[PDB]
C-alpha cells in the first residue's frame, strides 16, 4: 500500500510500468510534437470552447498536483468540434510544473519544454459518468496548453492566491466562480493525436488537444505553484515541482495540426 506512485527518483515515472503494464502501450501520453512532421489537416474543425456556463466548486491538493473542480452534471463547460464527435463535459483542469523554469511541460515542441502545461479534462457525455469515459477509446478530451514565463496572466491569479490554503495533500478549498475562459490564448490553433492519461491508471482513452499558442505567467505566478507540496500535513516538506511525465514513443500515431 505505501509504496504509491509519485514523481520521485524511487516511484516515478520509470517505475509506472510495473503496477500499470500500459505505461508501454501503444498510445502513450505525452510525446514530442514535431512540428514540421504534423500534417496540417483540413477537414479538421475550429475548436468550440464553452465555457459561459462553467460552475466551478472547489480546488483540491491531490499529493500529485492541484485540480479546479466543475460541476459536470449538466452541459454547462463544454469542448465540441475540432476532433471530436459530440460533447465533452469540463470535470477539472490542473498543471504539470517544473523545479526552474525550462522544464516542466508534459508535451515537447521540437523537444522544447515549457514551464508549465495546463490540462483542461473533459468528458465525453454519451458514456455518462467520468469513470465509464475512461474506459472507452475516445472517452476524454483533454484540451493543453503551454504556460511560458512572462508577463503575468490576470485570470491565473485567483488560483495563485488560494494555493497557501491547500499546501499539502488532502486539503481542499471552495472555488466558486472561477472562469476558465482566462486561462485561454487568443488563438485556438492546435494539434490532436489519440493519447492516454499521463499519470496512472495511464488509461489510453483521451483525445488530446494541445494548443499551439502558449499562455504568459509571471515568474511570482509559478513560484507559487512551486510552494505547493507533495506531502500531508504534519509530514516532511517536499515540494510539488517536476510533476511531469516525460515524453513516450509516438509509435503509430500521426499527429494532426489544424493550422498551416
Ligand atoms: N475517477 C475514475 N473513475 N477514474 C480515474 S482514472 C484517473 C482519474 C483521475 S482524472 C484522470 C487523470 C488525468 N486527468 N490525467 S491527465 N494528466 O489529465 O492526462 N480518475
Ligand atoms: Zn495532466
Amino acid at each position: 500500500m505505501s509504496h504509491h506512485w509519485g514523481y520521485g527518483k524511487h516511484n516515478g515515472p520509470e517505475h509506472w510500468h510495473k503496477d500499470f503494464p500500459i505505461a508501454k502501450g501503444e498510445r502513450q501520453s505525452p510525446v514530442d510534437i514535431d512540428t514540421h512532421t504534423a500534417k496540417y489537416d483540413p477537414s479538421l474543425k475550429p475548436l468550440s470552447v464553452s465555457y459561459d456556463q462553467a460552475t466551478s466548486l472547489r480546488i483540491l491538493n491531490n499529493g500529485h498536483a492541484f485540480n479546479v473542480e466543475f460541476d459536470d452534471s449538466q452541459d454547462k463547460a463544454v469542448l465540441k468540434g475540432g476532433p471530436l464527435d459530440g460533447t465533452y463535459r469540463l470535470i477539472q483542469f490542473h498543471f504539470h510544473w517544473g523545479s526552474l523554469d525550462g522544464q516542466g511541460s508534459e508535451h515537447t515542441v521540437d523537444k522544447k519544454k515549457y514551464a508549465a502545461e495546463l490540462h483542461l479534462v473533459h468528458w465525453n457525455t454519451k458514456y455518462g459518468d467520468f469513470g465509464k469515459a475512461v474506459q472507452q477509446p475516445d472517452g476524454l478530451a483533454v484540451l493543453g496548453i503551454f504556460l511560458k514565463v512572462g508577463s503575468a496572466k490576470p485570470g491565473l491569479q485567483k488560483v495563485v492566491d488560494v494555493l497557501d490554503s491547500i499546501k499539502t495533500k488532502g486539503k481542499s478549498a471552495d472555488f466558486t466562480n472561477f472562469d476558465p475562459r482566462g486561462l485561454l490564448p487568443e488563438s485556438l490553433d492546435y494539434w490532436t493525436y489519440p493519447g492516454s492519461l499521463t499519470t496512472p491508471p495511464l488509461l489510453e482513452c483521451v483525445t488530446w488537444i494541445v494548443l499551439k499558442e502558449p499562455i504568459s505567467v509571471s515568474s511570482e505566478q509559478v513560484l507559487k505553484f512551486r510552494k505547493l507540496n507533495f506531502n500531508g500535513e504534519g509530514e516532511p516538506e517536499e515540494l510539488m515541482v517536476d510533476n511531469w511525465r516525460p515524453a513516450q514513443p509516438l509509435k503509430n500515431r500521426q499527429i494532426k495540426a489544424s493550422f498551416k
